């Protein structure tokens, strides 16, 4: 009665039908971080995305499908050399970078490089008002700057950050023009929600999006503008399904769950993750709901996915599931205590 | 896999001449069984498996003649692999898998924890003939000591060869005190066992030793309570055998990860930001699920009246999550070099993903 794993594949053809709808002018390089499951990978591959990678292994992998260099971004800023050397063997020439230490690296390993300029909306990004210090040092370097991007991340309540992002960008592409640089792809980044649960909607931060883009960024055949999307592709399209492996009675309820925060559920501390238990089995009408929490498998106290959250009476062998569970679960997992991630099934 | 040099911080400075690497001190973990049997000669240490299943790891240990604490079917079958026998091994998980549970039994491993009557009824189909120990509270695990009584009469109905009493402090002990009302507990659940009818004869103090320097509750205080503590409460009885399941203590200092610097920024207050090839979905994942707080520390000789900068540092990846340190004074490092991060065996190889497509380090081994 092991855990396992239901991705309908039919979610991420409709994913990519409503993005072409909302965002016609921005091509989707596929975060592969996010999920990068080979029937995901390949589904997307055969929808026409593009792939953001952050490693030599992810690029191994979509490489290793038939999927050709020009579609994909090393969207990594800060890259180690020989990873670097990797890249550029591949025939994967456009790589981000966030500082001018960033362009010593790859003036010394991958000189003809077409180099994007990662912008602040800590971790990442050059502020602006750092960057005319950074393309004046690049072409000293002799970089192929041709670019700008930015992230906003999945913790956007107001999708006025992406305009703002947006703004800056055409601040640092007018610059980069200016210091005769060729300046031709802007690249919006992530975060957009994969869900049906989500506050911000992903139609009105398009509509956002779009106006911000036809204010800053007009149509012309000069222009390629690209995004990074993760979670929005994946998150739907998986659904865990778990047993209640042990019981225990205080009203209140303890389950014990054959999955938890070393396997699946990383993304409760990894991703801000926030999840809800569905019994599987039919609901009668009319049944309590008492307070319950859910424990995954191992000796560890942290290992909780929910504290209280009002579920029937259940009882071992019986099934709980987890709907939205796509996006940074089959990727941050572990072998700790010895248990094994879920298979994957599709539909 | 082998190394030359007397010590660690030797070995290591040999290596090098750009991926991760720890550095294992198999010497060290001898030296803390050393340190075991002297300050806690009455205690049989059942290694929790689960803190580092490092294979020369658990050989050094089988040698030395630890037991060992195993929390699932992978971790049996583990040390089972490399010779060590079903009486050897306890099976400390009070919430297991009823697939699990078979194959322990078809393993001949028999003595497996529980801390209510469901875990029972599991057993009493699946594992009749288990000798099984009650493991009791120090909100996760452990059975109240005011359930105990209705609990093990539930067992006796069940026909279950109850034969100890368990329970679990935990590394988050500032007082040495809840080991000594634990084991006071452990009595008290102990007789209500022999008046109830079953052979009481195994009591299983867990584990939350400190295994480093810089733990503020030392270990010497903490057996010194513990065994006034079983002096008072468990005299020595040759029916009795008394046992712990230690994890960090073993391996906590044993092991110095070794990390490359790969990138850095600096900001003219002058700060620098390093980027090295190992981070929180790797071997640094004890700081979000063990708490583990770390020291980064140059391997190149440190110059005299040489200048510190606050400095963060922060893993490989492409997540604002993944920060090792927030604020340490570094000296001006350049990417190529190293910095090491002692105290990094508890915890750490085990919590491991391949998150990015960024490899784990490699282990190489120093016997001192
Ligand atoms: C990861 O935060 C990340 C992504 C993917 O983010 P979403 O899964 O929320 O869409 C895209 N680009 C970069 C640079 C990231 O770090
Ligand atoms: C894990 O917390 C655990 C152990 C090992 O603990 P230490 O590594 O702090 O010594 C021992 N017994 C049980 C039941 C555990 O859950």
């Amino acid at each position: 009665g092991d855990p396992f794993f239901v991705a309908d594949l039919g979610d991420i053809v409709r994913k990519h039908e409503t993005w072409k709808k909302c965002l016609p002018r921005v091509t989707p390089f596929y975060a592969v971080k996010c999920n990068d499951d080979w029937r995901v990978l390949g589904t997307l591959a055969a929808l026409g995305t593009g792939f953001d990678c952050a490693s030599n292994t992810e690029i191994q992998r979509v490489r290793g499908i038939g999927v050709p260099p020009e579609k994909i971004i090393y969207a990594n800023p800060c890259k180690q050399i020989s990873h670097i050397r990797y890249a550029r063997d591949s025939g994967v020439d456009v790589m981000t970078f966030d500082c001018v230490d960033e362009l010593e690296k790859v003036a010394k390993t991958h000189p003809k490089a077409k180099m994007v300029l990662r912008i602040s909306t800590v971790k990442f990004g050059a502020k602006v008002e750092d960057c005319r210090f950074i393309l004046e040092q690049a072409k000293k370097l002799n970089i192929d700057v041709t670019g700008v991007s930015f992230h906003v991340g999945s913790g956007s309540t107001d999708a006025s950050t992406f305009a703002q992002a947006i703004s800056d960008s055409r601040f640092v592409f007018d610059m980069g023009t200016e210091l005769g640089f060729n300046m031709h792809i802007l690249d919006i980044g992530g975060g957009f929600p994969g869900t049906r649960d989500a506050p911000l909607k992903f139609e009105e931060i398009a509509g956002v999006i779009n106006n911000a883009l036809e204010k800053h960024f007009p149509p012309d055949l000069k222009l390629t503008i690209v995004a990074e999307p993760g979670r929005y592709y994946v998150a739907s399209a998986f659904t865990l399904a778990v047993n209640v492996i042990a019981k225990a009675v205080t009203q209140s309820f303890m389950y014990y769950v054959n999955d938890g925060v070393y396997g699946s559920f990383n993304c409760i501390l990894y991703d801000h993750a926030v999840v809800r238990p569905l019994p599987q089995r039919e609901p009668i009408p009319n049944e309590k709901l008492y307070p319950s929490s859910v424990w995954g498998p191992t000796c560890d106290g942290l290992d909780q996915i929910v504290e209280r959250y009002y579920l029937p009476e259940m009882q071992v062998g019986e099934w709980l599931l987890f709907e939205d569970m796509g996006a940074y679960t089959v990727v941050g997992t572990s072998s700790f205590n010895g248990f094994q991630s879920p298979t994957i099934y599709y539909v």
